[PDB]
């Protein structure tokens, strides 16, 4: 397994048609997972599965600018299960990140950070065993 938190450089940032794949297994009794697509210290796209927010499972997405979080976008469709292997695919499209989990579309997140070629890091954190993190062009 890879170390978590994991810092994956995205050389030259992201671009439409770029597909980022994260493979791992959710730990038993997991509480949270986070993907952070970052432009320097800003977080262009935070993707945050929460396994127990008031005894509900929810995916919270947001952007952090100058250390301030913005308006949350929440998705109650929750495809993760404690103890189980998963695949998160983040496809960069011209106007949003498109996320599929286990080959099923999950959500889209409109680009708030617009300098895509400056979003040059993906951080992976939380309650997972991380198997691989990679990217390719489709
Ligand atoms: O809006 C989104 C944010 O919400 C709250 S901050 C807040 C409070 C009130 C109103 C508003 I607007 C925002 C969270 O604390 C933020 N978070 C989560 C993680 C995190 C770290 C890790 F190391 C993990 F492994 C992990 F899974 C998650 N770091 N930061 C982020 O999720
Ligand atoms: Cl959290």
């Amino acid at each position: 397994p890879l170390i978590v938190p994991y810092n994956l450089p995205l050389p030259g940032g992201v671009v439409p048609r770029m597909l980022i794949t994260i493979l791992g297994t959710v730990k038993p009794n997991a509480n949270r997972i986070a993907l952070d697509f970052q432009r320097g210290n800003d977080v262009a796209f935070h993707f945050n599965p929460r396994f127990n927010e008031n005894n509900r499972r929810v995916i919270v997405c947001n952007t952090k600018l100058d250390n301030n979080w913005g308006r949350e976008e929440r998705q109650s469709v929750f495809p993760f299960e404690s103890g189980k292997p998963f695949k998160i695919q983040v496809l960069v499209e011209p106007d949003h990140f498109k996320v599929a989990v286990n080959d099923a579309h999950l959500l889209q997140y409109n680009h708030r950070v617009k300098k895509l070629n400056e979003i040059s890091k993906l951080g992976i954190s939380g309650d997972i065993d991380l198997t691989s993190a990679s990217y390719t062009m489709i």
